[PDB]
């Protein structure tokens, strides 16, 4: 059989497993070898966007679930545990494995009990696992997947750095950034209309601060998989281009690209060689997953500027949004306050300011002032004071026409933004009033519910 | 030109088609001969489901439609006859046809008439086929489509066995399973929403006592199609490896890779070697298809275990559900009692008892006893037995917090059930409430109607 | 770094762009050069379909935006100028750019004004480019794409043809065919459910009087983008098969396929040889958009028939229905004489001639002859005379079992037509009146939305 080595040598190894983003170390080994992995299945509440819960089903606690890096030809002893405090049974299917189910019959766990199998690593490359336990497509819409590598004997080609980046589709009770505890909505699932399309499991989870790091000149390797359960990803770098692209074990392998498709249930490495200095945005261009659902994450390059190859800015709020800051902490400040019932102007103004960076700041600017004749101001706006709930209006259901602010005319058109939630819409219209010498006060949810039942 | 290597020789060759899931023999033919391919479209009522009947529209008799095979250089004269019973004129497009339409615009096919053309085959690969009458969408939905295979001149490797799947999505106006003939639903087709994702025309098609066949150690290739007529398969073996794919007639061959991207109306060639024995299941690995619209098919391997490859058990209910069994006839024979108003107690019993497996006993167990403290029993269930009203309340609307079942505390969540149709709901309770010592009786699906109208 | 060839030599080139689908020659050169662009967003109205207007936002006045084409290691100085009539910022990134958002952050651009960047071709091959504005699917989705080549410093080899086609999922507010001017529909467009699919910004862009033109042995080179902002593109094209197909710069060059998938926001170069006379179809074979949203083009191949080859006919309204004629202008006539209050008789007319065609035609022929037996006459039709109003329920609703059409039996089915809109019907049925010895008069749009309004 291709991959047989002959039987494991040396000592039985306990796999070291890590948490998304991180990968563990090269295996560095000559020999096949005896595998231990005790991966332990844990249901809990996280956030999957600032001030949205979900009840996430994991492998080992995160979303993707822990990275298995073994050897091919190692004889691996799978250990599945499912924590106590589980509601359903679990089980795993390892893409990779050779027999029926990669897995499945043999590692069915009740809550509090604990599985095991074993499996040559016959096949090399990047696999997906997840759940198999009916319904299957539940048990994946709420987490549960995650990558093994098995590595070629030789080891793969020496890089800088290496990450974990896994594509998944969400679908909750509620709409996109609507707040609270969110249900898995099965009707959204079964007609693949998901919610949040996330790389690792919320909105946010590698940009800004928890963005991806290397250096000008430095190589990175991605380790990328699509969980699913439903979309196909149209996986692109935004301002680079992938030196090489490998599916799963494939002898193929594709160099010079920017835009792939990765299957669901696929993975991918990709090798990245840093060039310029600035934000390279991975995405799904399936666009509206992109921008209108989550699906961004980041690999900030740091170093020195090359004009000759670039003479441009770094990324801003225009094309990242929201995202472009390093955190939205204070959209979940604002939440949490609200439901305490002790939200105050201060906690709505600092939600609002986070987001208002591209959703308005686009066309009014970062400071309000707009440009004269083209994009009214917000700073200092005698319109906006004369009639605070025209302004809720004007968010939800835009505005167009002649009209006249600070003495100048305007006669464009400022799209609806019905997608807006009443919590959004009245943070970012108390930010607005709180700032550039506005008249202060507040826009409450409530307010914003009353206008959006009758426009 | 390629692929012209001088005018027939030889005799002229009768065509001999195949049903899927089997393939016409190799042309085994060193020189170019005329090929006469005689084919008819048939409409007919075909169960889609079971108790789901459909007018499927049909090349042969079959969905997808007979199997035609020939040499790359071959003349081809190709007979489309429509069925005197057919209401609609059908056509016919062919991939790997050098010339305007495939063949459309010289097959166009009044119910009762012939048409011939003649083309060479000039492209070696593997090609869908389709009907191309407008509306060519509704035709290719009601399954108007199959595969021609044009050879190299040399023949393709010779392997153990060959195989026909093909993947098709289709548009019904009633929700999956929900029994009768259904219609076509053009409203559904237009926006891709299909009702069912099915390998070769039928939910278990290649399930169960339909699965295909073959030995450890044999090769096996399957010619896998996407007559669409809308999605793109993310097509995967689980628990096993594709040794090569190739794509329509392409120089590229990816190899050892486990999940591809057929495009709608595309065609590949797999190669796969058995390895350890078991079930092999192709899917869309757009998992809600796989697993809740019936895109699951079955390479059932037998021969001897292989405990240094992969130590575990074969494929039960808890990952493959319904479709675990050889068959679900109780169902066929329940849903035609109810139309003829025979309907037994032992005949819901029986549909029940088929239903049952995976949907319920991934948690209940197949013997109802569940996992004390954890599952509640449905064996001799003082609950159940309690309130037989509830318990269908319980079916379509979930359960969650502190009961108590044959005197233990459960606080736990049973997820809504809200897809599965009234009749199934019925049957599966009839089931339960006559297994395991409890009372008997029956639940109906006009009972079932009623508690889903008020929850 | 790859591509980079030293500095810029010669004289600064001012870049010469094209509108689609015609490319720019050549850039037949042996140095690096400095390479001016200058593209110019405008924001206006165009058909999207006979009588039916959009908003486009556009690059050149086109959609897609005009063909930038340079040389691998060229340093490009890019300036974006913003129509002063533009009521939104735009900006652009371009694949292929090495440097953080593609240009993005460096050329941002309101109404009126101008940005500059400068950025080295290190990156060979076909790149989407686009706007990158929040929000940046609704800029995508008004049409800010196009395509921007980077050869090979020794140029890609010769061929007779180059062309460049471009397909883009479109959302109105109204349905396929709805006349008016349409809005943006947000909705629709975060769903992924698009009313329209198009090559290069129309129905019809590249159809009848329209097509693309090469001879019999002439090779044709189509640069081929998918701007999305959503879909996958299954892309095909119908009777012939692609030589090679390349995506963006990648290595890898599949040969020989009919199929082949186009990320969103990915772009491939295919190669076609003509080898028989006819019409060759470009579609995405996920059918419903090829056939009921739009997305077909045609490359017309003149010259001599070559009957060992194929025997068949050219493309007819079976296939290609409505659009197998030069144009459909007596639509968007027939439009505007209705928004101007002139509609007569003969512009209905004319209007139902040119959508009678595959619609109706498929079964009851050009002349409206039917079959005898089979389909019925609406050639001087009693049926039809005796009940105009039933003939209106008819399309809409379809009609089935036994009738009597100018003494002879029919027991067949024919479908509801209810996607056509009130003026299709319209228009249709005072062709058909006005034609084959019936007896004239008319029937409105006003008609048919009651007919509609209670079946
Ligand atoms: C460009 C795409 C814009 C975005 C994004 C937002 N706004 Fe806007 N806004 C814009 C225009 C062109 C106009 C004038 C429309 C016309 O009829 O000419 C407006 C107007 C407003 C107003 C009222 C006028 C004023 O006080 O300056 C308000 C209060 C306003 N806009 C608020 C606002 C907020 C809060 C936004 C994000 C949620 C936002 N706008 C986005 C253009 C654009
Ligand atoms: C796990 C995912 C389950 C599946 C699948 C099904 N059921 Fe269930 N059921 C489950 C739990 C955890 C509970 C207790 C909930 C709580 O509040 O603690 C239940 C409860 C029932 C009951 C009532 C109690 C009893 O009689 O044991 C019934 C009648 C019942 N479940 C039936 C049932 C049927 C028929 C199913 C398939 C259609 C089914 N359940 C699936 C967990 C799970
Ligand atoms: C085949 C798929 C058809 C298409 C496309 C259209 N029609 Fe049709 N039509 C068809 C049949 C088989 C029948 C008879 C149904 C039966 O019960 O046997 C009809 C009937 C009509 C009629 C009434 C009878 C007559 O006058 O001949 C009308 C007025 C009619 N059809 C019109 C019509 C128009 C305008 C179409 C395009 C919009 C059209 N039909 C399409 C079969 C088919
Ligand atoms: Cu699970
Ligand atoms: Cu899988
Ligand atoms: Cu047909
Ligand atoms: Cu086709
Ligand atoms: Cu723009
Ligand atoms: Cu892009």
């Amino acid at each position: 059989l291709p991959g047989d080595f002959g039987p494991p040598r040396g000592e039985p190894i306990h796999a070291v497993l890590t948490s998304p983003p991180l990968v563990p170390p090269p295996v560095n080994r000559t020999y096949p070898a005896k595998v231990i992995v005790e991966l332990e299945v844990v249901e809990k509440e996280m956030q999957i966007s600032e001030g949205v819960s979900y009840t996430f089903w994991t492998f080992g606690g995160t979303v993707p679930g822990s990275f298995i890096r073994v050897r091919q030809g190692d004889t691996v002893e799978f250990h599945l545990k499912n924590h106590p405090s589980s509601k359903m049974p679990h089980n795993i299917d390892l893409h990779g494995v050779t027999g029926p189910g990669g897995g499945a019959a043999s590692s069915f766990t009740a809550p509090g009990h604990e599985s095991q199998f074993t499996f040559k690593a016959l096949n090399e490359g990047i696999y997906v696992y997840h759940c198999a336990t009916a319904p299957v497509g539940m048990h994946i819409a709420n987490g549960m997947y995650g990558l093994i590598l098995v590595e070629p004997p030789e080891g793969l080609p020496k890089v800088d750095h290496e990450y974990y980046v896994m594509q998944g589709d969400f679908y909750t009770a509620g709409k996109y950034r609507e707040k609270g505890l969110q249900p898995f909505d099965m009707e959204k699932a079964i007609d693949e209309r998901p919610s949040y399309v996330l790389f690792n499991g919320a909105e946010g989870a590698l940009t800004g601060d928890k963005a991806l790091h290397a250096k000008v000149g430095e190589t990175v390797r991605i380790f990328v998989g699509n969980g699913g359960p439903n979309l196909v990803s149209s996986f692109h770098v935004i301002g680079a281009i992938f030196d090489q692209v490998r599916y799963e074990g494939g002898t193929n392998v594709q160099k010079n690209v920017q835009t792939t498709l990765i299957p669901a249930g696929g993975a991918a490495v990709v090798k990245f060689t840093a060039r310029v200095p600035g934000s390279y945005v991975l995405v799904d261009h399936s666009i509206f997953r992109a921008f209108n659902k989550g699906a961004m994450a980041i690999l900030k390059i740091d170093g020195a500027e090359n004009k000759l190859v670039y003479s441009g800015k770094e990324l801003d709020s225009v094309f990242l949004g929201d995202r472009a800051a390093p955190n939205m902490s204070a959209v979940t400040k604002a939440t949490q306050a609200s439901v305490s019932g002790t939200l105050t102007v201060q906690d709505q103004v600092q939600a609002g300011r986070a987001l208002f960076a591209g959703t308005c700041s686009v066309c009014h600017q970062g400071n309000g002032a707009g440009l004269p004749g083209v994009f009214p101001p917000l700073a200092k706006s005698d319109f906006l004071a004369a009639d605070p709930k025209r302004a809720m209006n004007i968010v939800l259901h835009g505005l167009n026409g002649k009209i006249k602010v600070n003495g100048q005319e305007y006669d464009s058109v400022m799209p609806p933004m019905t997608q807006l939630n009443d919590d959004e819409v009245a943070n970012i219209l108390t930010y607005v009033l709180n700032s550039w010498d506005n008249p202060g006060g507040r826009v409450s949810a409530e307010d914003v519910k009353k206008v959006r039942a009758q426009p």
